[PDB]
């Protein structure tokens, strides 16, 4: 599913994103944006062979099992398909886990280099929140 930036907006202040670790939610919709162009399909190899799925780009070298990142974790104990879905849920619950893991949102390249020191709350400008 390929989201608006307010269709998105909404769906994650549903789950509890917005102000999460302190992070406002323009700061996910634009870690979102900047890490899979708002599409919960898009998967991508790293370097050291793991991958980034879904709509966050969670890792599978931590958070989730592919079945092909030798010596990975699975700390968010879902496949990594399952972050692939239409349906948010697993993406949060799992970015939740990042979030909280010690470096907050500098866990997501994409919204250190792309969205830190940013005005992120242009992510969510007109949006019905
Ligand atoms: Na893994």
């Amino acid at each position: 599913k390929v989201f608006g930036r307010c269709e998105l907006a909404a769906a994650m202040k549903r789950h509890g994103l917005d102000n999460y670790r302190g992070y406002s939610l323009g700061n996910w919709v634009c870690a979102a944006k900047f890490e899979s162009n708002f599409n919960t399909q898009a998967t991508n190899r790293n370097t050291d062979g793991s991958t980034d799925y879904g709509i966050l780009q969670i890792n599978s070298r931590w958070w989730c099992n592919d079945g092909r990142t030798p010596g990975s974790r699975n700390l968010c104990n879902i496949p990594c398909s399952a972050l692939l879905s239409s349906d948010i849920t697993a993406s949060v619950n799992c970015a939740k886990k990042i979030v909280s893991d010690g470096n907050g949102m500098n866990a997501w390249v994409a919204w250190r280099n792309r969205c830190k020191g940013t005005d992120v709350q242009a992510w969510i400008r007109g949006c019905r929140l």
